[PDB]
This record gives structure tokens, C-alpha cells and sequence, in this order.
DNA sequence: GGCTACAGGACTC
DNA sequence: CAGGAGTCCTGTAGCC
């Protein structure tokens, strides 16, 4: 199989630049302002000029400003980046009907039937990059390999504005040398346990006792790493269909007062319903982020669709459940809808 | 034993 | 000082 993975560079910031070319060359930081106070909130992303200096996704807006006080700080305009993203995905569909849109800025293309080898795959890579640059003036990174995992690792290595092919031999080389932290799906918590059992590389997972790996990181993750280490990983590229839609908001003040949480819960329901579009959920979860940033939730599935009105009343019952089963205060409240008709 | 629902864990962008 | 959205897996308990 040949997989070509496309990853939009510094997407949100790059779209802001395309819309305001005066930003070009400057550090740009796209932020999610929470409302709690001047500059409360976090960074969604930043362009390379800002990232060079340590301004990256997830840090507090306040910390970024200590580092880069004169950078351009912009509020997130996701609906704008979604429309640009949709247009680029349409361009990629021209190059393969087997396409997996993984997120607003990543897509996998199975081009097994379009090219014979990596040479033609690379050339198809340039063709796509040039097409996108020409139509939308967005630069992207193309990673090419035998499966989704290594096509992505490839783009991780080549970004920004790059294109890289990892052939069969480098797969083998990476299985030996690639740090197992850099493997998609392995985060600090897992990485600590792997580079706890001396597992620093995919290969190490083959020599260790299975029940032992599974004991630490669970069955699915151990099979996954092991299949990758055996160079036997295959996950088909398939149409991703949205499984859930929701919204969660930050309250101006922490609370556990039902009447004071309601307005937030209700606005979260309103936005969610809008985004549901013509989808009818049968399940609803109320999600609370507590004062210490722990995530709590209670949900219900129905044997029929949930009307907005039923969403409102059930959401309050589920929120009561949370309130009466946990003595902490809430900081963020929301809902998530799923199991669509 | 293993399927189902539900709640939490971890991860990704 | 810690936003938001969305996915997959797992432990526990009910049930066949
Ligand atoms: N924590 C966090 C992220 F890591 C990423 N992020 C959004 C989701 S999509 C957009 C992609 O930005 P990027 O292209 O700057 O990310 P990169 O692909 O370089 O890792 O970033 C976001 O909103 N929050
Ligand atoms: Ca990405
Ligand atoms: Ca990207
Ligand atoms: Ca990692």
C-alpha cells in the first residue's frame, strides 16, 4: 500500500496570514480567550516565528505574552479556518476517492492505485503541494509511506512546507532508532511507562514479555506498538464519520450552584444543537471540568432521538447527578451529543 | 466469558 | 496558568 498524508502548516496562523499578508514574517499567536479576565485563556497554535521562541499550543496566553510581548495575538476564528480547510480537502479528493479527513488540517490519501512506486508518489506529492499553493496560497507538508503511522511520522519530520518519503528500509531503520515517544498515540503517561521498562524504541516491545507490556499500557496499545514493531501494521484509510458533537464553556467564576451553572449549560446546549445540523442524537452527556481540572461526566442514551427540549431537562438531571456525586466545584460546563440516528 | 452501558484515562490536533 | 473539540480504549457491573 502507498499512503500520502497531508498536514497543513501552522494552519490557523497561516490562514490569518493569507487573509492579512501584513502578518507575514511576524510571530502570530491564535488564542482561545476564556472570558475570566484580561488575557485569560490558552494558545490554540502559533506560526513558526512564534514557536521558535517557545510559544506553542496549550500554554497560557499570559505566558506567551511574557515571552513575546510584541507578537500579534488573534482570537480563534475556527469557522473561517473550517471553510478554508473544506476547500483544501475538496482539492485533495481530486487525487484519490480513498481519502481520510482526520481533522481540520490532516488528511490521509491511499494512492496505491494511482502511482506504481515512491518516485511517482513523491511526484504526486509535489503536484498536490503546488495545487494547494496555487489555489489557496496555503503551504502544507506531505509525508509518504506504507501505512498511516509512518506517513504521518514522515510529515512530522519534514514540516513545515516539506515532503518526505519513508521507504521500506527506513521503516526498518525507524523501528530500531526512532524514539518511541515520537510514535503517534504515545503520550507522556504512556512514554513514561515504556521508557520505564527500558522500551525506548519500537523493537524493544518485541523482546519484552507480552503480558508485561499489556499489564502496563493495556492490550490495544501493546498490540498496536507490537504490530508496528513487526512492520505488520495495516489500518485502512476510510471515510471518517463524526461520532459526537458538543460544546463546553468556561464559567466566569467557579461554582456548584445549580441555578448559576444553568445559563452556561443552556448556551452550550444551544450551540451544540446548531452544530448538530440535521443529526438526531440518541445520547447526551453533560461534561464538567472541576476546579482542579479533573473531567467528570454523566450521560444517558434514549431509545429515540433527543429533542432540544428533552436535551434541556435531561441535561439538568445529569448535572444534578454530577453535583450530588462529587463535592468539588465546576469550572467549565458542557454537553456532548452522540449515537446519531 | 463475553456483550452492553456507563464513567474515567489517555491522546491528538 | 491551565481553551476547545473530538476519538478510542478500559475497568466495573448487569445480564444472557
Ligand atoms: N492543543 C492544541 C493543539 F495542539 C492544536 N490545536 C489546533 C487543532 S488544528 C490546529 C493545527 O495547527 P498547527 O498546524 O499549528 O499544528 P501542527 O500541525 O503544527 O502540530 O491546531 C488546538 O486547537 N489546540
Ligand atoms: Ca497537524
Ligand atoms: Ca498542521
Ligand atoms: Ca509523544
Amino acid at each position: 500500500m502507498i499512503v500520502l498524508f497531508v498536514d497543513f502548516d501552522y494552519f490557523y496562523a497561516q490562514v490569518e496570514e493569507v487573509l492579512n499578508p501584513s502578518l507575514k514574517g511576524k510571530p502570530v499567536v491564535v488564542c482561545v480567550f476564556s472570558g475570566r479576565f484580561e488575557d485569560s485563556g490558552a494558545v490554540a497554535t502559533a506560526n513558526y516565528e512564534a514557536r521558535k521562541f517557545g510559544v506553542k499550543a496549550g500554554i497560557p496566553i499570559v505566558e506567551a505574552k511574557k515571552i513575546l510581548p510584541n507578537a500579534v495575538y488573534l482570537p480563534m476564528r475556527k469557522e473561517v479556518y473550517q471553510q478554508v480547510s473544506s476547500r483544501i480537502m475538496n482539492l485533495l479528493r481530486e487525487y484519490s476517492e480513498k481519502i481520510e479527513i482526520a481533522s481540520i488540517d490532516e488528511a490521509y490519501l491511499d494512492i496505491s492505485d494511482k502511482v506504481r512506486d515512491y518516485r511517482e508518489a513523491y511526484n504526486l506529492g509535489l503536484e498536490i503541494k503546488n495545487k494547494i499553493l496555487e489555489k489557496e496560497k496555503i503551504t502544507v507538508t506531505v509525508g509518504i509511506s506504507k501505512n498511516k503511522v509512518f506517513a504521518k511520522i514522515a510529515a512530522d519530520m519534514a514540516k513545515p512546507n516539506g515532503i518526505k518519503v519513508i521507504d521500506d528500509e527506513e521503516v526498518k531503520r525507524l523501528i530500531r532508532e526512532l524514539d518511541i515517544a515520537d510514535v503517534p498515540g504515545i503520550g507522556n503517561i504512556t512514554a513514561e511507562k515504556l521508557k520505564k521498562l527500558g522500551i525506548n524504541k519500537l523493537v524493544d516491545t518485541l523482546s519484552i514479555e507480552f503480558d508485561k507490556l499489556k499489564g502496563m499500557i493495556g492490550e490495544a496499545k501493546a498490540k498496536y506498538l507490537i504490530s508496528l514493531a513487526r512492520d505488520e501494521y495495516n489500518e485502512p484509510i476510510r471515510t471518517r464519520v463524526r461520532k459526537s458533537i458538543g460544546r463546553i464553556v468556561t464559567m466566569k467564576r467557579n461554582s456548584r450552584n445549580l441555578e448559576e451553572i444553568k445559563p452556561y449549560l443552556f448556551r452550550a446546549i444551544e450551540e451544540s444543537y446548531y452544530k448538530l445540523d440535521k443529526r438526531i442524537p440518541k445520547a447526551i452527556h453533560v461534561v464538567a471540568v472541576t476546579e482542579d481540572l479533573d473531567i467528570v461526566s454523566r450521560g444517558r442514551t434514549f431509545p429515540h432521538g433527543i429533542s432540544k427540549e428533552t436535551a434541556y431537562s435531561e441535561s439538568v438531571k445529569l448535572l444534578q447527578k454530577i453535583l450530588e456525586e462529587d463535592e468539588r466545584k465546576i469550572r467549565r460546563i458542557g454537553v456532548r451529543f452522540s449515537k446519531f440516528i
